């Protein structure tokens, strides 16, 4: 069998007097009365290594040097004084052998600090990148490494008792979720491409047709976006879809796996059901559709108190929404949240005082006439600062639900915990503010509400789709909806969408041809598993809980990519590079 | 919750009595006596609905076709007699409610006969692959696919109990212009940069080894963009796993188990541990094979030393003379054809004799009878067998002979049956410039290392294959760990410092940071399961598997893009 006896991060007072054989690396150093001791680390920890001028260890011991890789044999002590900083803390190896198993040059920033417990200061994450094998070997990146592998492997034990059958679909397909596809050129005809998948959503779609009933998959997919906003190029979902449910089966389902992942990885229960809000009630109570439920502050309608009002701008508008912070700002602190609000398309962001009896600051003086209203409708309070949008529904909302997060910063408001909540009833269309246009929120295969359905010639803005949202404090960790399993239904909400038959043809031809051979009712979601790896660890970025992430731009620091290839390589594809 | 209360296939005679709602495919229609019969499917299996002409649902059902899809309401009845064929084959639904969810067009080629538990008749491939998610309704490629899953998850369960982390790694990452060829990405925002994706987890894994991980594993998806003749698809599934502080031992052992486990969980089959194992020199002198088939025996024989001193010259000059002895007289017919077969793999020739109770008769039988008692103390033959025998090379004589072994199993109409693992071990390092055989990272023997730069050809690797009936579903190696080690066996290849850095570079600089001994292996997962499914192809384990030629007939692709799309990316169709 192994050489190796134990970890040598798990050793206890209970192995005081066994000899055991370790293997690991140098964690430090340090030398005291002729005597050598070695912080020996491996994945369970650091344990004190003890090498006396008399033993047979100790030329070896001399050598040795941080980061270097050993074989280590001897007595399990307790030491004389314990490191309560330790797991092991009580106890030391004396050692009898030591063998060099490599050696090692000194690191470009330490990896030693985390497995003693301490603090690691902050390191250039372009550095830790070219060097993340380095980076790797540090206790954070270590945990959040082995939580993933935990929270999977939660997964298929789940899914597997569910019924769900794992099914790995194609990476080299056909060239649909909101993004530019990755090509990959098809060598034997120039001309000619795969695309890497956007997502598995045609294929599992097809895996229903196919009447496998349920199935995931821990699905790679890949969108070449803007990487604003920590977009990694490729990225992982938990991909799901099920067979003959409605909306509430398969939001059930998700509820319950995301409990149990909860309850297995990280020791946290999850209150059951998730609270649900609609499309409408999420933005104009939090004016966003990925709410943050950790604190309140929730937004109010209060245009309909001012329809008399000599404030015209407040008159005119088609609403305007206040929200009350628990704090008297400073001129400065609300010239920021305007920039906010002006930021978002408002128009501009009002003030006031709450004092004792009347009002102070910013638009005091137009909120005296309405003061009885306005305190029952906002709950405002002596020393409270009062904040308005006014505008169309949309931007108001939007605008001031953007001011309330900025100021829960700004407050210093303790967000805890885990705050999961279901966003559904999302309008089929989303109006384009910029562009001027009709859009789909979620992609094309979105069933609208069956009771919608004669609205889709007759008004289309008000029909409504069969898609859901989960929600993790302020963040969308999945999506999902109903899917249309009837080919006439399908093509119909394409003509909708701006896609004539033409294009159906070329683009999803194949799959409005399998709708035709008896497609079950179905549906399903695709979780954000960077993304929800991230806030289970308090990451500020999913680069925090992948091994080897791309950096910002989409280049890879360790390996070089992207770049360039052979001319000879290039022409063999039959393409060139176009000269600027 | 649910409307349906039971998997349609899942009923028997428990549920009798019971009103149940089923929702499936109806899989076929038949009017007999004045009932309407109708075989329900979902993927648990099927199970009869019965229409009576009192019933609410009489007319639905009499209008209804094949692979329409239905929900079904009713009573769970025994059938007056049980069809042993069904597993719900004792019970039937009288349906008092019958209502069509979908209506379908009539497919391509028939599902339904597997359901039932009849033969299938065989569609032409490229049709089932147009209509693929049509072809994934039959009973067989769902079993394959529910297979697959069992065997993944079979691996997650054993892996982490024995301390594994799973670790996902990279798909666009660097091009090298290492072997075999890459698939390329487009990099937009910059013409002319391309990420690669990877022909395999090795740099990435053996990195998770340098970071102390300890111990990984993946299933992987690895690309490679080379002829994908002999049953090979452009991309395909490995599991993948690397260790740290192991020997080979270590290695085999821990995969031993695991693949007993596999067996055992997802098919029910028991493997002898250990693992027979045999040297690379071994499978070569007794199969003539690096993947020996095990299934049978028939084993080669080397007779070289017994013709010194024939008369018979092109056995006495010969480097090597291989035998082989068959358990059956042949008929000219069939020597030929085995001839054939001999001079297709490089051979002179394909000598014959036929064992007689006295003698030898027929072929070279006159230059047999001097070394006769010797002869068939080596072959073990008795009378009735046929000799088989050639001369030549040591290599291409066993190589030869082997695949004659190999067809010659077919002639006799051998029961090859089950199971058989075996690991080949000790493969050489390199071979002839000098090359070596998989990836260079590979360690030499430690014992061997002396012979490194003195005799390079003999040197041992410290490499194993796993072969399962005569394929190899698995390779892997000891890894070298010791960077001026590794210098060391790139001074012997001949490959530069500046080769070294354009095709290795960030890999070799980790080595100089304490890189652990390790090793590890990857299994080819497709090729497994279309074993463990008696599969001919790994299509038939796929879900969506490219055609023969690397195209996917279902969705067409690969196919163009708009010249916009491609303008975006600053390249073009010279
Ligand atoms: N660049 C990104 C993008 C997304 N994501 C995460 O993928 C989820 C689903 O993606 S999705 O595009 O909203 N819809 C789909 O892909 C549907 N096919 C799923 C379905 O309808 O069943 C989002 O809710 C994010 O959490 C992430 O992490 N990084
Ligand atoms: N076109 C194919 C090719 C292969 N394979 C299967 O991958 C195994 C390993 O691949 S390998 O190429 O032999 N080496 C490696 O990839 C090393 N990184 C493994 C290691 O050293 O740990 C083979 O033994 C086949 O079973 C398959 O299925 N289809």
């Amino acid at each position: 069998g192994m050489r190796r006896t134990h970890y040598a991060g798990s050793l206890r007072e209970t192995h005081v007097g066994e000899e055991v054989v370790l293997e690991g690396w140098v964690n430090r150093r340090r030398d005291l009365g002729g005597l050598i001791f070695l912080d020996l680390r491996d994945r369970e920890g650091l344990v004190q290594l003890v090498a006396h001028p008399a033993s047979p260890a100790y030329a070896t011991a001399e050598r040795v040097r941080p980061e270097w890789v050993v074989r280590a044999k001897g007595l399990v002590r307790l030491r004389p004084e314990p490191n309560p900083r330790l797991a092991t803390g009580r106890v030391e190896v004396e050692l009898s052998a030591l063998e060099v198993l490599a050696e090692a040059k000194t690191p470009p920033f330490p990896v030693d600090a985390g497995w003693r417990g301490e603090e690691e200061k902050e390191a250039s994450e372009e550095l830790r990148l070219k060097y993340r094998y380095l980076d790797l070997r540090r206790r954070r990146m270590q945990e959040n490494l082995r939580l993933r592998h935990r929270v999977i492997k939660a997964i298929w034990d789940f899914l597997d008792r569910e019924g769900f059958v794992q099914v790995e679909t194609p990476f080299l397909t056909k060239s649909p979720e909101g993004a530019r596809d990755f090509l990959v050129p098809y060598r034997h005809e120039p001309g000619l491409f795969y695309a890497l998948p956007q997502s598995p959503q045609l294929f599992k779609q097809m895996l229903m047709v196919a009447g496998l009933d349920r199935y995931f998959q821990i699905a790679r997919c890949f969108r070449d976006e803007d990487l604003r906003a920590d977009r990694q190029p490729d990225f992982t979902q938990l991909d799901l879809e099920m067979s003959f449910v409605e909306v509430e089966d398969v939001l059930e389902l998700n509820e319950r796996l995301m409990a149990h992942v909860f309850r297995e990885a990280l020791g946290v229960e999850l209150p059951l059901p998730f609270p649900r809000l609609s499309y409408e009630e999420a933005m104009e109570r939090y004016g966003s559709d990925k709410p943050d439920l950790r604190f309140g502050l929730e937004l109010k309608e209060v245009g309909p108190l001012f329809r008399q009002s000599g404030f015209r701008v407040f008159q005119e508008a088609e609403s305007v929404k206040a929200l009350a912070l628990p704090k008297a700002l400073s001129r400065k602190e609300v010239a920021e949240l305007e920039e906010v609000a002006k930021r978002h398309k408002a128009q501009g962001l009002a003030w006031a005082r709450v004092e004792e009896g009347g009002f102070s600051g910013g638009v005091a003086k137009f909120l005296e006439p309405v003061r009885e209203a306005l305190l029952q409708a906002t709950e405002a309070r002596p020393g409270d600062t009062l904040l308005f949008v006014a505008g169309p529904r949309k931007v108001a909302a939007t605008a001031l639900g953007a001011v309330r997060l900025r100021a829960a910063d700004l407050l210093g408001l303790k967000r805890e915990g885990f705050r999961f909540l279901w966003v559904v009833d999302f309008p089929l269309l989303e109006w384009d503010e910029e562009e001027e246009a009709w859009t789909y929120m979620h992609h094309p295969f979105t069933s609208p509400h069956p009771e919608d359905l004669p609205l889709l010639e007759k008004d289309p803005g008000r029909v409504r789709a069969l898609a859901y949202d989960l929600v993790l404090n302020g963040v969308e960790v999945g999506g999902g909806s109903i899917r249309i399993h009837d080919p006439r239904l399908q093509a119909r909400v394409f003509r909708l969408l701006g896609i004539g038959e033409e294009e159906q043809r070329e683009k999803f031809g194949f799959f409005l041809e399998a709708l035709e051979y008896g497609a079950p009712p179905h549906g399903g979601i695709a979780w954000g598993l960077d993304r929800l790896l991230a806030l289970m660890t308090g990451s500020p970025s999913i680069r925090e809980v992948i091994a080897f992430p791309k950096n910002k731009e989409g280049k890879d620091p360790l390996t070089g990519a992207p770049s360039p290839v052979p001319e000879e390589q290039l022409r063999e594809l039959g393409l060139m590079v176009v000269r600027p």
